[PDB]
C-alpha cells in the first residue's frame, strides 16, 4: 500500500496576491496551530507505510496536512482565503473519517479544530 505523492504546493503559473486574510492565515492561524501540543500527527502527510495503516489511502482520497498548508501559503498557492480554510477543514474531517468517535487522535483533532475556529473568528 504505497503512499501517494503529497498534494501540490507550488505552481509558478498561478497568479499571486498578498491579502490581510492570507497573511493572517500563515502568521497567526498556521503558526498557532503548528505549536499546539497536539499538532505533531498533523504536521506532515500521513505516512501509511511507516505507520502500518494499509487502508488509509483507500479511505482518504483527499489527504491534507499542516506541512502542505504551510507550503501552500508560503508559495502564494492560494488566491482565496476560503481555499486555505477548506484545506484545514479537509485535514480535520479526514481524521474524523478514518477514525471513530472518541478515539484519542479524533479528540486531538477536535482540540486543534476548536483553536482553529477561535483564530478564524478573528480573520480580517
Ligand atoms: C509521526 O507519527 C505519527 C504521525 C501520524 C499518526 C497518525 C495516526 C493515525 C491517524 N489518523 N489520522 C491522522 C492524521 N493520523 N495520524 C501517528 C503517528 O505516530 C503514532
Amino acid at each position: 500500500s504505497m503512499n501517494p505523492p503529497p498534494p501540490e504546493t507550488s505552481n509558478p503559473n498561478k497568479p499571486k496576491r498578498q491579502t490581510n486574510q492570507l497573511q493572517y492565515l500563515l502568521r497567526v492561524v498556521l503558526k498557532t496551530l503548528w505549536k499546539h501540543q497536539f499538532a505533531w500527527p498533523f504536521q506532515q502527510p500521513v505516512d501509511a507505510v511507516k505507520l502500518n495503516l494499509p487502508d488509509y489511502y483507500k479511505i482518504i482520497k483527499t489527504p491534507m496536512d499542516m506541512g502542505t498548508i504551510k507550503k501552500r501559503l508560503e508559495n502564494n498557492y492560494y488566491w482565496n482565503a476560503q481555499e486555505c480554510i477548506q484545506d484545514f477543514n479537509t485535514m480535520f474531517t479526514n481524521c474524523y473519517i478514518y477514525n471513530k468517535p472518541g478515539d484519542d487522535i479524533v479528540l486531538m483533532a477536535e482540540a486543534l479544530e476548536k483553536l482553529f475556529l477561535q483564530k478564524i473568528n478573528e480573520l480580517p
